[PDB]
Order: structure tokens, then C-alpha cells, then sequence
């Protein structure tokens, strides 16, 4: 009956919260120094946004952001967490002698009761490609607990798209699919499945990093203002794009990354997963075209990236792109729920 | 159905989604030991298939059914519960075998077969042989087997042996000691160190390793698929008494398995032992919480108890002791959540 | 009509003899020092096979082999050539003061008149893969002028086949065809032609050289004895093969090269185009499989290479190969008339 | 037919075999200047195609017919004489355009068209514009053109200019001097040196080059395809009077061409000039066998005479003189046998 369960299949949720119940996954996220250090800087350098304030930490995990809020002077922090990690967060609150200031509240943020409205919401809601996990909907849902002029850390998110050329990545995924081109694998003709194999492989977003030299145009930016967005905004995300090509060659797909900003009273602090910046546990994401497009420097590559949220806490991706000057058109569907970790 | 009574829905959804991918089929088909040995077992025992009725349990892409067709089978019922069943259909059509291979979507515990069969073929083995609890579906399928029908594979041998791997043992604490710092960005994490150690030690380690870490001849626990019942696999008690061949510290038990295709013409073996080329089953190792010192000639005795759970896997309870000294160790592990260490 | 024209399309012959009418092509063949030096050695070191003998030079071109025969003491050499190069040969015979000994006879060797029978035939009848050009049939046809005791230089030819692995060559030809995979080339769906494009590209034998590292088994040898063969023997050439694989991996096709032997009275001299030998203007030839075959070291790769002569002075190639242990079968057709020059 | 009267069978067979290959279509399609400019010319002049009847002469894969369809043509007759016609048919089906594009196999001089057309489109240009004598087929097709009708391309400009390239000139003799040796394996080849020089100089050099080798503003010879008759192209006389911008030795004449698509909305140009990005037409250079010294301000005058031959090409006769000194040079070249020097 909760907003969460209406939009989420049980089996997806079971797996999701089992995964985040493990201390090893917490360690993996916490040891990303860019991630953890930038969150600490954003909070501590904006200490006036926390001094004597009431805070909500959405999906707190081990509790680390709540401890930063306490270091910054927060009067009271409600730390909401739906996995079994909530019990471990409690252990740390006791052992850091902060029971008077951090209150763990087990459950889904769409389902728990909070005793009061809060001045500021903090969270790490970003998934791969920003939107994976559909955790941004829970962060926005939590605004029901935000006082009128309250703040959100992070405050905004920028998704960046850019066209890329990477023949080796293309031929790797292409070579895999041509396994099913074989007419006599131990005497068995597999070729009738070649098309279905190519489809399956090229639907997989490629999660890994890459040199910026593969980017063929300045990135296009789609911005979510978390102070203003509603959950429903994220069920169907339409991102138009028009790229002015800076290099001639084959376009093998689009690359995705994101930035978020903590717009504080004292300063704005940015956390970037761009390929120009040190690697993070978010890496970067690339959606391959099944057939590359040829473009000349100075051509425009235009189209639309459509993200449709699904009940597996992820998105179906539709990318339609064309070279305006020639009319070369490519349409592509990808399943962010089955990424290829390269 | 028998399947749903013993399986959580959420476990089954994930399980069959995973096997719905062609890439996972390709990963299994590319294992030359796995695919080549199944082909040899069937083709070299052609009299067990000529003009016979066959059941392929969990046929995936259909590959074992095609081998049965190459061997002269009159009719093959290929049962598959994932969406891979539709791809198997495509291949049957394109290999012009619709008159001989019938794909039947669904669980073998739930579908109807028109006919009793002469031989069941399947690949029911998981990690440590028993993971996935697919062996129960393979045995369940015997309700369709004619009296004196055969099973391919016919038996399975799970092998246990003690191992020494100081680096693997110490790696657990190096990972857990992440939590043993008093000011991680100002936060004392040390209260969680013990919980982290516990969590790493509950995970069996899927990996391969050099046979020089093995400290005694393996002990063998055998399932004869012609004779076993599903119920035999709900509680699997494997006693062991190891005569130690080397002195040193024993850090846990290593697992692998063999299966045999006992045909009329010959018996063909498929081995995942560490003395053999690697397979997609690798090997499995379960650590003790505290190592045991043993001398060459001592005996290390105890039991490995595998208790089936509703997550298509087993809870593993290992108790071991050095008889000559009384040094005792145990561990509890969740086979459903293995740690993939191979690189 | 003559034997040549009944087996040859006019349009093929016009082009063929126009090509050989050019001095630049003569230079290209003559500057191959292996080719020219070995022909000279074969003749001069077997001088007794030429001293005071009557010689026929089939397809003499510029006349070089006739001049070697004259250096070796031949009484008379009939130099037959069907291209306009016959007129340049004439010039050289007069400029080298050998008119009393070398008699150029313009025309096809299947059509000209020789005044007498000869003691020995010399020629360079080898094309790419030995058989291209169907010049070997003209060389054998010329035996009608050979005395009972007569000899032939070259005397025999060995064609060698061996399996090879060359992922980069395969992906190169494969990448070219996938141009026609495009669903919107300037708005035009080309993909319905993809299959026809792959066929066309993989029908092309690849002429170039390569490191012997890529060979996966000892070569198999097919021998033509020019003293004994008849023209008809070369209309349908069937080369069985059974390779014992020395390395595991993908087999992307078969590699071809040849040797010829000049079996003289004094010694036998060999001319090899093997990839273990210095490059010649014959290079080597490779026939790709559209789908490579996986084989293990110790497997056997067996099948047949079938060469069917066509009216374009070349051969349709059929290669059927299978990995005996798995039954993986590959069938391939190639047009030797349309080679891909990669060097 | 008009085609067979003017074309030797053997030339045509080879010509249409070459264009039968998808790889040659792909090579022409990948030339972005060629394909992009044709697309722009048609699409930007859409009013010349909307609901119109179109004839595509020598359509190959059909690409220009698809551009005409993108531009709204009611009906397109796509004529192609090679086997590529069958592949065009496949693409028309798979692009769901059978109601609008009709592929007609055969020579445009021999096929029937059911009706007159509003506009003819073709790519009739060969090297130096005229090679292949395809322009005569394009003009021949005007019998199907309505009185009002247009042609895409509408005109062609051939450009000639004098060039200096000492290294290109000397390269001829370096190659020929292979023959100038008195004992090549004992054989005096030198009598053929002059024949070799002649043969190299008869070949037009297909290559690109830096515009700084040009020594005078080009002279332009124009063919208006709306007005020319086939017979106009049997004997093409191009007078020239160059006003030399640089002093030096003139080693020959360089050739290139432009065509214009004169539409109702705009005129679009396709240039193969050396100042423009390279195309698969490159540029062509015809050497003089003796260079001419000229000073800046001198005039180099003469005639380039192109005589069509039955090999779908031209015999080229260039006669040039420096008016101020009387220094004359002649040259006879065969456009059918170009030398491809580009690397
Ligand atoms: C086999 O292939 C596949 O199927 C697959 C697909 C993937 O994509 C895979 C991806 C992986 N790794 C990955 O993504 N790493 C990068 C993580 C970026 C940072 N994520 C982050 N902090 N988000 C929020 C999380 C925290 O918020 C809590 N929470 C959520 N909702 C809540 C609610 N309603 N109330 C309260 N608490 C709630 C959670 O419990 C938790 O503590 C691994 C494996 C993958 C496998
Ligand atoms: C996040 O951590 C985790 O949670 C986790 C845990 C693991 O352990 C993970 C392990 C993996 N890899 C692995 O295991 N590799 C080794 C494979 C060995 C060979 N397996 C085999 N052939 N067995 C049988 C399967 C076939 O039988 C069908 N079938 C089953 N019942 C049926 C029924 N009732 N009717 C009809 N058809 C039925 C299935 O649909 C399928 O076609 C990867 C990821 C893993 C993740
Ligand atoms: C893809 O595009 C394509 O279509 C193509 C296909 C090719 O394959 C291409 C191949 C090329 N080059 C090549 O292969 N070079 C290496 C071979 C040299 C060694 N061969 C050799 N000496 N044979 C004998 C030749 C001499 O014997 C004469 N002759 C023949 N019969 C006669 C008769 N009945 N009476 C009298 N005289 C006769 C001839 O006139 C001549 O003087 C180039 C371009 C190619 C193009
Ligand atoms: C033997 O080896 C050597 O010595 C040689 C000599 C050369 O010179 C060599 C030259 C080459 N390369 C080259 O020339 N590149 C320049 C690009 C030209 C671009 N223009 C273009 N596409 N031509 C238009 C023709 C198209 O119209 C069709 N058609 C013709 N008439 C038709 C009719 N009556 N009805 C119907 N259809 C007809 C044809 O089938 C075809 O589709 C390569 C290799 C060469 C080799």
C-alpha cells in the first residue's frame, strides 16, 4: 500500500535491501575518498546550515552522513534506513556517544513516522547514470518532512550525455554475439539466435571508465532541481539533445555521467563523476548503438534519450539519434537493470 | 507443486531471470570440458539413445537434446522453466528437428509429459554439486522414468579435503580491519569489526587453487541418482576422517565434485577436481573460524552437514577436531552468498 | 576449335594476354631473384639435360628461360608465347646474337605448329596457389611435342595445405562486410544485403605472406607429377586432408603454398614458396572460413579441398572441414578468380 | 544496340563483372563527398522530384534512387546492367519501396521504359570525366526524357593545366632503366629500354598532388548534358593557350573535373579539383615525353584530342608548344590503362 511497494516488485526489493545489508558493500562505498570526503566537506564547510538544526538522513546505511551532520552542530538527526544495516548504524551511534543526537529509524522512508518536520534532508540517492535504483524518488518523497524553506544536500543533479567513438568496445560486444553466428557448434546450427544475442548484448549499458579522447562533442546537460522536482517527474524522463560534432568518425554510442551540487549558505560544493575527474564507485556509463553512425566534424547529431522507470528499481532506456545532414538514424533500447561491468 | 513448496518466490524469480540470458548459456557452452564431455558421454553410448525416448531436465538452449538427437533418439522432451525455452524452440525449428525434439516450457515438477521415457539427461550440478537444489528436480523427474531406465549423469561424487592457506585466512581480517579505526573522518568504526569478520567467514570462497595446499586424501560422498530420492538431499550429512599427509595449520575444507555417465558401452567421467582443467564450477572452500594444528599421521575428524533452505541453497555446518590433541573448530556458512575471489 | 578456346571464355583470354603483354609485369617477375636465380641454377647445373638438345619454352614471355637453355648448350629452343611480348622476345634474341638457336613462335601452345619433337619442356606454369591461370594445362598439353625419353622443368609440383589462426585477418574481412549491416546509411536500410556481402568477402582468397607462428598443424601435401599427369587431371582436383592439431584455438581457414622440383640428370633443384622461405611473387594464399572452428591440440581436423576449373582460367574452390572429436563442420566456397591482394 | 556497336564484348564483360561486386559499391558509397553531394543536390532541389517520374541510369546498389524517393518522387526507373541489379531489387523490397522504385536489369540502350520521365539522374563520370564512355549512355537516355526534362548532373567542366613534377618525370626512366643492363643473369636486356620507356609514358597517372605544381590557370572544357548528343563525345578536341604564371619545366598536363546539378531551387557543385578534398576520382596527369621550358609570361599552346575507342575509353593525343621559343612536345596515352600511383 506504500508508495514504495506500489512502484517496486517484491523480488527486486528483497535483493536490493539484502545487498545493502552487507558491511562489505558499506566499506566499498565508504573507502571511495572522493565520495566520502566531498560529502564531509559539503556538510562541514556549510556548518551554519546544520547548527542547531533538525536533519533527515535518507537511506543512511552505516550512518556516516549523520555523523558528519553531528560534527557540524546538528541538534537532532533522524537517520532512516530500510536494510538490516540500520542495526549496525545504531551500534555506531551508541559507541560514538551520540545517542542524544542521532536517532536511527528503521524502515522505508515512504513508510516510517517522523515526530517532527526537518530543516534539511541529506542522502546519497545517486545510482549509476544518476537514476539507477530509483532512490531519487525516495529522496524527493522525503520532502513531505521538509519545512517550507528547507534545504537538500545534494540540492541539484546534472546528467551529462556525449557521443563517443570506441571501436574496441564495439568489436568486443559484437565479437561476443557472433558466438551465435556459428552454423556447427558441436554440430548444432546456432545462427537462428544471432539476432537475439546481439540485441541482448547491446541492451547492456557498459559500466567502466574511459579516456576523454573518445568523446566527439561537448556534453549536453539535463538538470534535476531536487528542491523543486516531484517523484512523478522521474517516472518518464525525456532528455533532448543536439550535439555539434567536433571530430569526424564513427559514433558508437552515448556516454553518461553526472554531477551533483550541495548549494549551501556558505558555499556550493560539487561532486563530479565526469571522466575528467578522479574515478568514483559510480564510474561512467555507455550505451552502445547496434550500428554506429558516421558523422563529419560540424554535423549535428540530434535526438532524444527517454528513460522509463520500471518496477525493478531501474529504467528502460530508449535512445533515438540522427545525423541531421544525412538523415542517418539509429534507435536503441537498453535495460539499465542488467549492466555489463567491464 | 513440489517446487514452490520448497522455494521462496523471490529466490525463484531471480534464479530463472539469470538463466534467461543467452550470455549465461554461452558462458556454459564455452566450457569445453563441460560441453565436450556431455557430448562424448552421449555419443559414445549411442545404444542408450538409438530410437529411445528422452527427457532433458532444464535444457536451457537445448544443447544436450541436440546431442541426444545426434545419437539417434526417436523423441526428446526438453523441459525448461526460464524464458530460454523460447530460444530453444527457435533452434529446434532451424535445425529441422521439430519432429523429434519437443520443448515444454515450465518446471519439471509442474508440466505434463505425454509419455514415460527411457533415459533422463540433465546438467543439475551447482557449485559444490548441491547449490541451486537442481538435483532434487532431476530426481523428481524419475516419476517419468520407465522401470530400468537410465540417468545421465548416473552418480555424483562430492569430495572434501582439508587445506592450508595462510594468506586466504589472513585476508579475512585485513578486510575486516577497515572497521578497526577510531577516527574514520571523525567516526569510531571499531565497534563493527567483529560483525565484519563474522560476515566474511559466512561466505564460502569460490576460486581455484594449487593442489599443494591440500593436506590429506579427499573423502568422498556419493549420490547414486538411480537410487536416491528427493528427500535424501534435504539433510546431507558427510562424516569425515582425514589421515593427514602433511603437518601444518588446517584453515578449512575444500570441496569439488565428479559425475559419471554410466552407459551401456562405457562410463564417462566429468571432474571438477583441482588436479583437472578449470571448469565454470571452479572449486569451493569453507574456512574454519580458528585453524587447527595437525601433524602428518594425525586424524582430523568431524562432519559437514548441509541443510537445504528455501533459497535454492544450503546452510553449511562444519565441525572438525584433531583426534590426537582434542583441538576443535567449527563454522557456519551460507552457500547462497558465495564470495567470488578468482581473478 | 583449339583445346585452349574450348576451355576458356574469350573475354577472360583477351584480358589475360593483355596483362602479360606489358614489360612492367615482365620486370616484376624477373626481379624476383629467388624465382629467376633458381630457374637459372636448375638449368645450368643440369647442363647435360640441355647440351645439343631441342627445347620447348612454354609461355616464354621476354625469353629469359630460353636464354638460360641457350647458356646451357641447347641446339635449338622453340619459345612459344601468345601475348604481344613475343615481339619483344624476338628483339632480345637478335640483340643477344642467338637467332641461330632461339626461335620465337607466336601463339598459343595449343594452336601453333612446331617443326619437330623436343627433348625437354621448360616453363613457369605456376600461378597463385599453383593452379591459378590454368597454365598447368597448357604445360601438360605441350607434352604432345615431347619425345618418349623427354623431361620437364619443372618435373613435379607439391601443393601444401595447413590450418591457421589469424584473428586480425578474420576481423578485417568481417568488419568490411558489416558496412552492409547499417539500417540507415544516409537514411537507407542496407541490412538485407549483409549476408550477400559476407559471402562475397569470404569468397576471396587472401594473397599475402604471414608468420609461420599462425600455422596450427604440419602441412598436408598433394603432388602433381607433370611427367605423368594429363590435362584432364586438372579439371577436378580433390585434395583430402587430416590434420593433427598441434595447438588449441580457433581455426580461421587453410593456408596454401607450393614447391616445384626440377628433377635433372645431375641434380634435383627445388623452388619453394613456403612461408619458411624468402618471399616470392607468388606469396602465399589463405582461404578463410566464414565461421572459425574451435579445436584442441590433439584433435583431428579432416575434410576435403575440391578445385573445379572454370572458363575464367581459374578455379572454384570448395573447402569442407570438420573437427572429428566434436563434429563441428565448416563448408566454404571461394573464387580464385577474384583474389584479395593484401600485401 | 548502340552499346554493343561501340563496345568490344570482352571490354564489356570485364566492365560489368567489376561493378557486380558489393565491395566496389561500398567503396563508392563511402566517398562522403560523392554520396553526400548527390544527396544534397537531390534533397535541396526537392521540387524537381516531388511527384515526378525519374530515370536512374546505372543505379548500382540503388542509392541515388533512394535519394530520389526521399525527395518525393512518384516513380523511379532504376536501370542497371550488371548483376548488382539483383541486389538493388533486394534493397527496394526491404526498404518497402516496390510501389515507387522499379529496378530494370539491362543496358539503358537496350531496355524498355513504360513511359517518359521528368528527370534523369546518374553518376556517369569516369577518370578525367570521360573514362568508361558512360557519359554516352547518360546522353543516350535522353530519348526517355520529356521535353521539359532536367538532368542531374546538368553540366560537366573538365579542367586542364600545365604542371612541373621533376620527380614524377624521372621516375619513368628509373623504372625503365631496369632493362638497361648488359648481363641480367647473362642476358643483355638493353634493346628493350626504349620500349619500356614508351609503355610507361602511355599511361596517365592517377594520383593527387599539391596545387603548387600547377604552372598556369586551368583551361575549361564544358559539356552541357541537356544539349550534347552521343556523337559529340566520339572526338573531343580541347584547345588550350596557357599564360604561364611560373618559370620552369613543364612535364605534362593535369586533368580534373566539376559537375553541376542545376536545380530549380539551387545549383549544387561536385568538384574533383586538387584544391578540394580527395574523391575516388583523384586527379589525372599526362606526361610529355620531353618537357618544355617556359618563362613566366610565355604562352603554352596546343591541343588535347580525345578519340573514343571500343574499350570504353579514349586514346589521348596531346600536342603542346611554347609560342615564344617554338619548343614542341607530343604524347600519345591510353586512358584505358592508367597507372595508379597513389599510396
Ligand atoms: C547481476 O546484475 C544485476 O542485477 C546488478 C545490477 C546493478 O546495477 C548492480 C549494481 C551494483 N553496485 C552499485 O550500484 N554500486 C554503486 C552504488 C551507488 C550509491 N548508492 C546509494 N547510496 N543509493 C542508496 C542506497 C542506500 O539507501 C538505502 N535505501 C534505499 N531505499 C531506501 C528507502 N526507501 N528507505 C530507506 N533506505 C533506503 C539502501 O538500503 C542503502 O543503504 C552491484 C551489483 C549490481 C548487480
Ligand atoms: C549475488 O550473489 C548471488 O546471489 C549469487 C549466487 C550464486 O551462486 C551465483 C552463481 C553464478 N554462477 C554459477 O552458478 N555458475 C555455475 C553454473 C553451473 C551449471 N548450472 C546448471 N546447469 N544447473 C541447472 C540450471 C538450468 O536448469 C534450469 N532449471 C532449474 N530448475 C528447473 C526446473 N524445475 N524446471 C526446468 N528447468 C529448470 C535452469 O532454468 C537452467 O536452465 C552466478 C551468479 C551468482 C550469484
Ligand atoms: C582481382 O582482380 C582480378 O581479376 C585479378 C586476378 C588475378 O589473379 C590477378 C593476378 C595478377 N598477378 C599474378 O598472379 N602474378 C603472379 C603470377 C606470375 C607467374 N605466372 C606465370 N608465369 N604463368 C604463365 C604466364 C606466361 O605464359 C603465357 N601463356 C599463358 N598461356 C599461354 C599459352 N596457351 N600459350 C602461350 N603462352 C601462354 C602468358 O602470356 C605469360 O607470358 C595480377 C592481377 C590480377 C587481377
Ligand atoms: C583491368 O584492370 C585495369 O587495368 C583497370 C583499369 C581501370 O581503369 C580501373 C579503374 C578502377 N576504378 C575507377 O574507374 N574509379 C573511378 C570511379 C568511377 C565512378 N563512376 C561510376 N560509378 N561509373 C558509372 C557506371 C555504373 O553504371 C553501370 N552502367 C554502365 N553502363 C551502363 C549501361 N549501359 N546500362 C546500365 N548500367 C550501366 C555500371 O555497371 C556501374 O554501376 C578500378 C580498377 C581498374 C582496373
Amino acid at each position: 500500500r506504500s508508495v514504495f511497494s506500489e512502484r517496486t516488485e517484491e523480488s527486486s526489493a528483497v535483493q536490493y535491501f539484502q545487498f545493502y545489508g552487507y558491511l562489505s558493500q558499506q566499506q566499498n562505498m565508504m573507502q571511495d575518498y572522493v565520495r566520502t570526503g566531498t560529502y564531509q566537506r559539503a556538510i562541514l564547510q556549510n556548518h551554519t546550515d546544520f547548527k542547531d538544526k533538525i536533519v533527515l538522513d535518507v537511506g543512511c546505511g552505516s550512518g556516516i552522513l549523520s555523523f558528519f551532520a553531528a560534527q557540524a552542530g546538528a541538534r537532532k538527526i533522524y537517520a532512516v534506513e530500510a536494510s538490516t544495516m540500520a542495526q549496525h548504524a545504531e551500534v555506531l551511534v551508541k559507541s560514538n556517544n551520540l545517542t542524544d543526537r542521532i536517532v536511527v529509524i528503521p524502515g522505508k522512508v515512504e513508510e516510517v513516522s517522523l515526530p517532527e518536520q526537518v530543516d534539511i534532508i541529506i542522502s546519497e540517492p545517486m545510482g549509476y547514470m544518476l537514476f539507477n535504483e530509483r532512490m531519487l524518488e525516495s529522496y524527493l518523497h522525503a520532502k513531505k518532512y521538509l519545512k517550507p524553506s528547507g534545504n537538500m544536500f545534494p540540492t541539484i543533479g546534472d546528467v551529462h550525455l556525449a557521443p563517443f567513438t570506441d571501436e574496441q568496445l564495439y568489436m568486443e560486444q559484437f565479437t561476443k554475439a557472433n558466438f551465435w553466428y556459428q552454423p556447427s557448434f558441436h554440430g548444432v546450427d546456432l545462427s537462428a539466435l544471432r539476432g537475439a544475442a546481439v540485441d541482448e548484448y547491446f541492451r547492456q549499458p557498459v559500466v567502466d571508465t574511459f579516456d576523454i579522447r573518445i568523446l566527439m562533442a561537448k556534453s549536453v546537460k539535463y538538470t534535476v532541481n531536487f528542491l523543486e522536482a516531484k517523484e512523478g517527474d522521474l517516472h518518464r524522463i525525456e532528455i533532448p539533445f543536439k550535439f555539434h560534432m567536433l571530430h569526424s568518425g564513427l559514433v558508437h554510442g552515448l556516454a553518461f555521467w553526472f554531477d551533483v551540487a550541495f548549494i549551501g549558505s556558505i558555499m556550493t560544493v560539487w561532486l563530479s563523476t565526469a571522466p575528467t575527474e578522479p574515478l568514483t564507485h559510480w564510474y561512467q556509463v555507455r550505451c552502445l548503438f547496434q550500428s554506429p553512425l558516421f558523422a563529419k566534424a560540424g554535423d549535428t547529431l540530434s535526438g532524444t534519450c527517454l528513460l522509463i522507470a520500471n518496477k525493478r528499481q531501474s529504467y528502460d532506456i530508449s535512445i533515438v539519434a540522427q545525423v541531421d545532414q544525412t538523415g542517418s538514424k539509429s534507435s536503441n533500447l537498453l535495460d539499465l537493470k542488467n549492466p555489463f561491468f567491464r
